[PDB]
């Protein structure tokens, strides 16, 4: 049944998708031997979500839905895990993922027909469950980056859109998670109530969206689940890891009219703790990083729905090249690895890195 009361992760099988697979595949265990070789074939079956950061990816979207649908019938009981990506201005306090749309080139209403699309989609297969986070670095630069022009302009427009994502996409089958940022983002003391206003404010504005199941934290970040000591960067803070977070935030949403929030939390490059990080803010590549606890909704933990995956490991955060597009200046600092491609291409020497330092390891 795509159909689901409570945790949406339980009676189903996340589905590894074929776009990282390939990208694996293809352009990674060719430069690879031996045990390397083998371990990166392995990766590429563990399941991590599919971003769909254009309008053009959601054909992609449809085949995976397709592939899923067709192992369904075959016997499989699998759920499709998707990241919806594409608001105008998106990414506003970096310089590395902006994206296709933007709020001066009517983006809104470009954002609108983007969210029809994936809702047709989701009708279309109203068959299988699907796992959605809902517009990562969004919400939490609002929290804490209204002093940044562009966020500050593009304030109106998120809430405008994140409440028509979360609208159009409440259906029967589909599972929310707003993102949320992670215990070094919005964990700060001065920045939990702010945080959990906000949410609750989103949820209870949308008319409390059966749908919405809760939160995502640690997307594209790097932060520990459970680790027993705080890492140096972390200086001092009650909430170092996510666990501690979603803990902390958990009660805070209840406090604010969002009862029965679960989390997920993206542990896809979390493996190695401490990681290379010599500020928390540096979110760009981090170098000393690893593949993390593989994605299993058996958490032991009373608020977290599931471990996932969510940003693929492999795929780059920003160039590190002063000269390019989209250049960003977290991208060159020393703890991220250098030299980096665009935000979203294949990041070679990353990967490797990932695998290297993967716990649990792959090889
Ligand atoms: C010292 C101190 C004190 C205090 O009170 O509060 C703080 C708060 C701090 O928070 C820091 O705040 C910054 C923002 O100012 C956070 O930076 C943000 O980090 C996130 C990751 O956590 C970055 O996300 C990147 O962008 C997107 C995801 O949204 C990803 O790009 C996409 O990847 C997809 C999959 O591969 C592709 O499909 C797509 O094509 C591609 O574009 C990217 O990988 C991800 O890295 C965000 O950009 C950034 O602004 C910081 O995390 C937080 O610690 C610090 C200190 C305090
Ligand atoms: C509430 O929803 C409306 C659309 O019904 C939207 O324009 C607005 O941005 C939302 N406000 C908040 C605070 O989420
Ligand atoms: C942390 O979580 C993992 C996965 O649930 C578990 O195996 C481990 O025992 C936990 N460690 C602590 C200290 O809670
Ligand atoms: C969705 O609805 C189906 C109906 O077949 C139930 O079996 C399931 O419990 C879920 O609520
Ligand atoms: C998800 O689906 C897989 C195989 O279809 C099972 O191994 C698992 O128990 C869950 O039903
Ligand atoms: C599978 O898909 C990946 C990602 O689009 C490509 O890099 C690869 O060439 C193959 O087509
Ligand atoms: C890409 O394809 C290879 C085989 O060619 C697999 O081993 C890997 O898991 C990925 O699907
Ligand atoms: C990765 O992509 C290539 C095409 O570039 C395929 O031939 C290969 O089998 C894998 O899917
Ligand atoms: C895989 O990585 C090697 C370097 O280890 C490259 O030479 C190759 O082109 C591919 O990117
Ligand atoms: C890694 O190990 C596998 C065994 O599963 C081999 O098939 C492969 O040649 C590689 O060395």
């Amino acid at each position: 049944t795509a159909t689901y009361s409570g945790n949406p992760f339980v009676g189903v099988t996340p589905w590894a998708n074929a776009y990282y697979a390939s990208e694996v595949s293809s352009l990674a265990i060719p430069s690879l031997t031996g045990a390397m070789a083998t371990a990166a074939a392995a990766v590429a079956k563990v399941p991590s979500f599919m971003w769909l950061d254009t309008l053009d990816k959601t054909p992609l979207m449809e085949q995976t839905l397709a592939d899923i649908r067709t192992a369904n019938k075959n016997g499989g009981n699998y759920a499709g895990q998707f990241v919806v990506y594409d608001l105008p201005d998106r990414d506003c306090a970096a310089l590395a993922s902006n994206g296709e749309y933007s709020i001066a080139d009517g983006g809104v209403a470009k954002y609108k027909n983007y969210i029809d699309t994936i809702r047709q989609i989701v009708v279309e297969y109203s068959d299988i469950r699907t796992l959605l986070v809902i517009e990562p670095a969004s919400l939490a630069n609002l929290v804490t980056n209204l002093g940044t022009p562009k966020c500050a302009n593009a304030q109106s427009a998120y809430l405008e859109c994140i409440n028509y994502a979360v609208t159009q996409l409440n259906l029967p089958n589909v599972a929310m998670y707003l993102d949320a940022g992670h215990a070094g983002w919005l964990g700060w003391p001065a920045n939990q109530d702010p945080a959990a206003q906000l949410f609750a404010n989103v949820y209870k504005n949308a008319s409390s969206p059966r749908a919405l199941r809760g939160l995502a934290t640690n997307v594209a970040n790097y932060n520990g689940w459970n680790i027993t000591s705080p890492p140096s960067y972390t200086q001092g803070n009650a909430v170092y890891n996510e666990k501690l977070y979603i803990h902390a935030i958990g009660p805070l949403l209840a406090n604010h009219g969002w009862s029965n929030a679960f989390f997920i939390t993206d542990q896809g490059r979390s493996g190695k703790q401490p990681t290379g990080q010599q500020q928390w803010g540096d979110w760009c590549n981090v170098i000393g990083t690893g593949f993390g606890i593989r994605p299993s909704a058996n958490t032991g933990d009373s608020l977290l729905d599931s471990f996932v995956w969510v940003k693929p490991g492999g795929e780059c955060d920003g160039t590190s090249d002063s000269s390019a597009p989209r250049f960003d200046s977290h991208c060159a600092l020393p703890d991220a690895l250098q030299p980096a491609p665009q935000a979203g291409a294949w990041f070679q020497a990353y990967f490797v890195q990932l695998l290297t330092n993967a716990n649990p390891s792959f090889l």
